[PDB]
């Protein structure tokens, strides 16, 4: 149908239609009498995954043979969403497969519904992790991801009354057929023991072991014929493992725990001693692949020329300790060589400033689990902190201020210390985030190696998040300024000469009105919800948090409901406010903002004097597959985080190259957004970071800004006495309290500002021409939040790796 | 190579060849360089599975189509061993697979070895399992297989310092090529709650629910095209399972743990309520299955004419109890036509008639797991019991005796009551067990339902253990009479008429030498043990049992060792005694006597008076792939139980086909196996079942024997004193002692007669010529005892349904 989504030519038709149905056949034991729509999924998965083979075999035969530097990107997320498109997508296979399903008399977007999203993430770190991936395999980079093979991934929500309820997210129940297990691989990580001291050097011994069973998932470059590896670990017990009888085999399962599911808590650093073995599980079983890959090439002089390892966050920070571990205990690298080797080798990305993300582990439950660890973390410490001595003479504070141990209560392990230490680059991801990180939480490092800081501004991959959930608007675009875009986004800046042509902003407006449409039948037909596709689509989906503030936004709301009340009979812009996330299962406070958003719906979409000039609807289950839906459909996207809160967000970028103008707060890459566009391009509001700094001095008081706008009073008025809740009048009462007695978040500081925005907003809407204009504008200047951006800037300025865009042959 | 193992054509053997290199590339992901062994043989699993496709489609389109009547055979046990061969044998490919894999430069023998046995079982009950699923597909029956998914089957035996060790069996570990997952077909199963009595009927409610998935595992017939399904069941946590949230997750497991392991304790009864879930959860499961299939034809008067279900044993008795409560609870049949649907549908067939391996539920069980069970039983006894009381007024222990509730300390079900009561059909595994039966445990019930008891000798597939196992001799036989007789064993009997035949003998023997010294080569290369191939091979496998008495072998072996030591320089025909066998993990005396095995072999092996004219070997992990390897190399089958213990043993007849001699007891089936071939042709000793009888009326003294044979003293003194444990003198304390003064299987009183008989055996063995005749005479007498024909019995006496030898249409 559409030129972007490739040929389908007769050949290609003819062989897909027999692939299919010999796979039906032979592979799922089925005919066409009884096959269900789920097995003709499967057949076609399994049609399209036998294109990636041969490539993916070549791909890495080619990584043995030319030796490249390998980079490695450790992660305990990797937020992959769906598979099937995407392959189709990167191997220029989506038209032939939509014809020879059309032929064999099914709809291909039927049958792609069906697949499990692969939710082994939370949010936008480990949707990083997954765009970068996209992005490595497309510039030519031999790149390997590796996390866990989580049995499983972020719950499914349901609302149930109002309240969020966790389900089980058992993805790989029908079978996953993106990968292959790997058991010849297997290896074994230790936990436990103790360390003997011999003459010749420590030795940890009497651990416990667990294997470690990889399964390898393929990541196809856009039309590169690059096909890269995602290696995930599963959990095994020996076999001789508590070997009454029945019980020992029973107990097998506590070994097979580590890998059983993701810990959901984004929101609160929890020190358990699962999580714990989770992180060192994946990087004790990475570092041994890693090593025997090099090894396969005695001289660990080289070791960094051939390899980088990228941590994603503090999570598998202990592969800093570990490579120590193995370079010393087990090669008999002498200390400094091995030191010297690790970092150069290691690199460290933060993704938070707020304190109580901060991975800080306490000294015994190391001490316990991994000894040997423990003693080389400690010695680190002593020789780093004797450097800051001679640095810094008599700055006695510094030194308890840089420690890798926090001393305390409990003892504990700052592991965003150890990865500084342990690291040659240190990077925030976008750059008011990476200036943050230098002027405040870890100045006192920034002084003393100030080369090791760094900005990598995060992008998204415009492959999943334009071509494949938008191919509307990739086509429009390519009849005017051709392909080459969709790996080289900057090009899409040639769309500014289009700002006036009729009969661009007609298509689209049209794209939009569509996507609209689509989404719009999307909510009825799956969850019998009715909306008004006329109106604004005004959407604020992302995790739940309070920093996020998704309160700022319901207060909004309700001030638009209380300002209809009060003038019935006044015209107002139509608007549908969507919020959707999921919230972390032991985070009550966020728990609280989804039933206040859904007692928000509950008054307001019933009230018949507001008709459907305002809906409010909360997106249930928001993950990669409902992302790529609701996007598209976007006309604001809310990004109104407190100034110094979010890192970056990418969210933001997703929305911005889709066709959604932008109202937000100068925030992580907000920032950088609305400087490629234009301020004018952009509705920024609300405090900056120095506003937020001089509020904090003075501090905070909620109640001036409740006792001087009226309308804020109401709203506070409103919650509080029950008119959301009838019948619980007081349900709410966590909720006014916070926000008028210990709000970090400054709510109320933004909220005049919030609501005067949010009126242009509604002004410029009216003005169909102009909205469009200006969303040509943001479409256009997008280019540099491509991920492709993104990891060549890791890959010339951290990894010591040239990006290629040329093809392996087919 | 040889005849029946079918045409290597050259269309085939192409074909074979490229669906192999596809496999290896798209399957497998490997290309020759890296592929493993083991990457092999599944590449040519999944070559030969794929023939197996269209034949299992179309024979189930045909039972639909043609709508027989069902056979379903419910065991807690499948005891199938490997598939591949099978599968080749079967389909007539054995010789095109070889020839394609020598092509591409592999032994296929090789490849075989790496095939992981299916042992989901235990021993004789398990593979009797088996061997039936292969004869109902051979003879046509529209039959299904309906077992537990065990995760782990049983345990693999490791001998430590001579005693054994138990390993998780992880058979699922890379995958099994074998099974297709129909995640479609899952049902739910319902545990504990509690009954509630309403207007309309009794309810079972605030259950909780485990979900009960099917893997289909084909059943190919021999070359007549059909391919029957063995469906077993797989235990799945629903998806709101205890849904704080990680725990939630992690407890997922308890529900799953139902299909974790099989139980391996044949020896004792244990009433463990994980044992208890495991039965109802397969009875459950398929009579849902059952009924679905009945229904996709209201009426269920015409239910037994469609459906029969076989229990083997008690393990799935519950299948009774659960049909009533489907059908009065759920259909809301009135009591009395259910139960008439009922026995008419059920049939049971008994395995033992020792006391301790009767399963006796506790009713406290019971009644916390399946409340509504243990009321429908307690109803069916009243009734049962009425007309017990009818039949036989005023007899009032009689009462007591035969009820399915057995009063004492705990009360207990008695299962056995329970089976016959609600079945029509009745059967023991041999004529004199069968026989047993009727006149002793189940003598009540024969005398009040004469009509119910019924015999059907146990068999074995020709196929695995002749075709398979020994192809040498397979040929040997087809040269003579041709090859009709793999799936009509009686032919053998035309092998009479070549008893005198020069030719024909001396190839006998010369398949037998063959065997033997493939044996001999296989201990030395994977056992490091080295054997004499010239001397008798001696062989006793099977469970260690006491009533099987490897312990009256030992003590033969132990006579042997002491006459060659008395009398150096004379001559004794060469012996290799080989004994194998798990225990039970918890059978104290089992384990003891492996250990008292290896400790005997220590002495004789080491000894060099003795040379190379004993040698004792105890045989590791005895498992179906280790029985097709040593049964053909047998000279000697020891069948040695106490007459009366051994329901019928299928061990003995898998020797009598492939060329062994028998010395044993008049107990099981060796009464029939005598009588086929002949008491002159047969090595028979010891007491009868009548002998036993007057000896326990007398009462068994041990001291008597142990009084009166000095060779016997001399064995007992040297187990006391520690001539076999010189560092644990004592360590035999409690074997002596049990045979002193509490053994139940009168091990001394058959001695004497066994010692005698074993020297008539040597006598023969020094006339090649004469022990080939008659190894003649039991093979060619050995056709009634192909389960072809068993299977033909119950079809005929039991199921009502003709078996058929047509071919479906390929
Ligand atoms: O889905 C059922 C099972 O499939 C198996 N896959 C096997 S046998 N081949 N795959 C080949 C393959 C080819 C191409 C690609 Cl792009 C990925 C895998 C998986 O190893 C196993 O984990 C899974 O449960
Ligand atoms: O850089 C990518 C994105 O990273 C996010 N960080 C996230 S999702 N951390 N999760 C941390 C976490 C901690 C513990 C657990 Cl058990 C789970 C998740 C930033 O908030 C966002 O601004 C940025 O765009
Ligand atoms: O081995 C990896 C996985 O394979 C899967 N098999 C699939 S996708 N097709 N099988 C088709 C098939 C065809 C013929 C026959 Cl004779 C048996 C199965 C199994 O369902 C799964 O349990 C297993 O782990
Ligand atoms: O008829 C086939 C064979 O059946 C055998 N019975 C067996 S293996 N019962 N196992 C029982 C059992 C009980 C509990 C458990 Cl957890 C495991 C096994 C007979 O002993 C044998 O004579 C006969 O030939």
């Amino acid at each position: 149908q559409i030129s972007v989504r490739g040929l389908a030519g007769v050949e290609n038709v003819t062989e897909l239609k027999k692939n299919f149905n010999r796979h039906l056949h032979f592979t799922l034991v089925k005919d066409r009498n009884v096959a269900t729509p789920r097995d003709y999924y499967f057949a076609l998965a399994h049609t399209v995954r036998d294109h990636l083979v041969g490539r993916w075999i070549r791909t890495q035969q080619h990584y043995y043979e030319k030796d490249p530097k390998r980079i490695y990107y450790l992660s305990l997320e990797f937020y992959m969403g769906r598979t099937l498109q995407n392959t189709m997508v990167n191997l220029a296979l989506e038209n032939a497969c939509d014809e020879a399903t059309y032929q064999l008399g099914l709809d291909m977007e039927e049958l792609e519904e069906i697949e499990e999203d692969a939710g082994l993430g939370n949010g936008g770190l480990g949707r990083l992790a997954a765009c970068f991936l996209d992005s490595m395999a497309t510039l030519g980079l031999a790149a390997y991801g590796y996390g866990i093979r989580y049995e499983f991934g972020i719950f499914n929500q349901k609302i149930c009354g109002g309240w969020q309820m966790e389900e089980a997210d058992d993805w790989l129940r029908y079978g996953n057929p993106w990968e292959k297990a790997r058991p010849e691989f297997t290896l074994p990580v230790h936990f436990y023991g103790r360390v003997e001291h011999t003459s010749q050097g420590a030795k940890w011994v009497d651990t416990q072991v667990v294997l470690a069973m990889p399964y390898d998932t393929p990541v196809p470059g856009y039309r590169n014929n690059v096909v890269n590896t995602m290696r995930l670990w599963s959990a095994k017990a020996p076999n001789d493992f508590n070997l009454g009888y029945i019980q020992a085999v029973l107990d097998r399962n506590l070994a097979e725990n580590i890998s059983r599911v993701l810990y959901p808590n984004d929101n609160f650093f929890e020190g358990k001693e699962l999580r714990l073995k989770q992180e060192y599980f994946v990087v004790a079983a990475t570092l041994q692949d890693i090593i025997r890959r090099f090894k396969s090439s005695t001289n660990f002089d080289a070791f960094p020329d051939k390899v980088a390892i990228q941590l994603n966050d503090t999570h598998p920070s202990l592969a800093i300790p570990e490579l120590m571990r193995v370079l010393v205990d087990l090669e008999r690298l002498d200390w400094d060589k091995a030191w010297e080797v690790t970092v150069k080798t290691c690199a460290y990305t933060n993704h938070t400033v707020l304190p109580e993300a901060l991975e800080r582990w306490p000294v015994h439950l190391l001490e316990t689990l991994l000894p040997r660890h423990l003693q080389i973390i400690y010695e680190i410490n002593q020789r780093f902190l004797n450097r800051v001595a001679a640095a810094f003479p008599g700055d006695v504070d510094r030194l308890r201020r840089m420690s890798l141990v926090e001393e305390g209560a409990v003892k504990r392990i700052n592991m965003a210390h150890l990865c500084i230490a342990g690291s040659h680059a240190v990077n925030g991801v976008a750059r008011i985030h990476s200036e943050i990180l230098k002027k405040t939480i870890f100045k006192d490092f920034y002084e003393l190696e100030p080369h090791k800081f760094q900005n990598k501004t995060n992008g998204i991959t415009p492959r999943r998040w334009l071509v494949l959930c938008n191919p509307g608007l990739a086509e429009i675009i390519a009849e005017r300024i051709g392909e080459e875009y969709i790996s080289d986004l900057d090009q899409l800046r040639k769309l500014l000469s289009y700002v006036d042509d009729e009969a661009f902003i007609r298509d689209v407006a049209k794209v939009k009105q569509e996507n609209k449409l689509k989404f719009a039948a999307y909510l009825e037909r799956e969850y019998k919800v009715h909306i008004n596709p006329n109106s604004l689509f005004d959407v604020q989906v992302k995790r739940i948090h309070e920093y996020k503030r998704q309160l700022l936004n319901c207060l909004h709301v309700i001030t638009l409901y209380n300002r209809i009340k009060k003038e019935p009979n006044k015209f107002v812009v139509p608007r549908t406010v969507m919020i959707g996330g999921k919230a972390a299962p032991g985070y009550h406070m966020a728990k609280m903002i989804i039933k206040l958003i859904t007692a928000i719906g509950d008054v307001v979409n019933h009230d018949p004097v507001v008709g459907d000039r305002l809906r409010v609807i909360f997106l249930e289950n928001y993950r990669v597959s409902l992302a790529e839906k609701v996007i598209p459909a976007a006309d604001l996207s809310e990004q109104i985080s407190t100034a110094g809160t979010e890192a970056s967000g990418t969210g933001n970028m997703k929305f911005m190259l889709n066709g959604a103008l932008t109202i937000g707060t100068m925030d992580g890459a907000n920032v950088e957004m609305a400087e490629e566009a234009g301020e004018e391009n952009f509705f920024i509001f609300g405090m900056r970071v120095e506003d937020v700094d001089r509020l904090d001095q003075r501090g905070y008081n909620a109640q001036e800004y409740y006792d001087r706008i009226p309308e804020l009073r109401q709203i506070i008025e409103q919650l509080s006495s029950g008119f959301f809740s009838p019948k619980q009048p007081d349900l709410f009462k966590d909720i006014v309290n916070m926000l008028m007695h210990h709000d970090r978040f400054k709510v109320f500081a933004d909220y005049e500002e919030y609501v005067k925005c949010q009126e242009r907003v509604s002004a410029l809407y009216k003005n169909p021409r102009e909205w469009t204009r200006m969303v040509i504008r943001n479409i256009a200047t997008s280019g540099k939040f491509s991920s492709d951006r993104t990891i060549a800037q890791y890959a010339r300025e951290i990894w010591g790796v040239e990006p290629s865009r040329q093809r392996l042959p087919a």
